[PDB]
């Protein structure tokens, strides 16, 4: 079953859709991940990427909830206006809107992020003592702000400092809060504060978020949970458009969660 949901974050509302699996009875709870999308994208993703992860995780006995931040796709609110932590609060009043499903098991939710989304999945999964999980896609864990401002002409810098929305590629519009804030939390500082276990998936052919990230942030985390994984996808572009690609992060992914133990279908009888 996939349903629209809407929930309200920060006076806004948010449009969702929420993955539930056809054979969840009555009384059952089923475990539950909330997606978050990247930066300038939405619930759907890059060639329907996360529409494709959300089917999957659903046959695998999941609740998935996928969302437009605010600003983003559907959602209320500017992109212009948008703010990793922002993003933090919609991410976190996602894992409230699960939480408060009769058919969930609020003891077992865990979240995935892409890219920024990841940045968001990270920082999120530092403070949130409910995120059981944590699953990141070619996330982005290290400083942002100088590489974002070395993409800008000075004059458009000073036109953000002014306060004016400046174009940063393919039509979209950014307002200084974003840049302002892209590090107030580093996700490499606080991942040592992640218990839970962590999947790390990046490819080694990502020409947006470099591969080194990923590896500095696994030699962060690897003792601190020993389910904690990386797992470099050879040949892997930013968002595995190749569909081989796509498909290994989705087994993997899935891989990975069967060793958590989360879903017990066979119980489930
Ligand atoms: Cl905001």
């Amino acid at each position: 079953m996939i349903k629209p949901v809407t929930f309200m974050s920060e006076g806004e509302q948010i449009i969702g859709v929420l993955h539930v699996p056809d054979d969840l009875r009555g009384d059952k709870r089923a475990p539950a991940i909330a997606m978050f999308h990247g930066f300038t994208g939405n619930k759907s993703e890059a060639h329907r990427l996360f529409v494709h992860v959300a089917r999957s995780l659903c046959n695998d006995g999941f609740v998935v909830l996928r969302f437009d931040f605010r600003g983003s796709g559907d959602s209320d609110g500017e992109f212009e206006d948008m703010t990793v932590p922002g993003e933090v609060c919609d991410a976190s009043r996602s894992i409230d809107f699960l939480s408060e499903l009769n058919f969930v098991d609020s003891e077992r939710i865990g979240v995935l992020g892409l890219s920024m989304g990841g940045r968001v999945a990270a920082i999120l999964a530092s403070k949130d003592r409910r995120i059981k999980f944590v699953i990141l896609y070619s996330a982005a864990l290290t400083p942002l702000r100088r590489k974002f401002l070395e993409g800008l002409e000075k004059e458009s810098i000073r036109r953000l400092e002014m306060g004016e929305a400046v174009h940063v590629g393919n039509g979209w519009y950014l307002k200084k809060g974003f840049f302002e804030t892209v590090d107030s939390i580093v996700p490499l500082d606080v991942l040592d504060r992640i218990r839970v276990p962590v999947l790390i998936i990046h490819g080694d052919s990502d020409s947006v978020i470099p591969l080194d990230g990923a590896l500095k942030g696994y030699e962060i985390i690897r003792d601190l949970n020993d389910k904690n994984e990386l797992y470099i996808v050879r040949g892997g572009d930013h968002v595995f458009t190749r569909r081989e690609h796509t498909i290994e992060v989705i087994e993997r992914t899935l891989d990975w969660l069967r060793s958590l133990n989360l879903v017990d279908k066979l119980a489930a009888a």
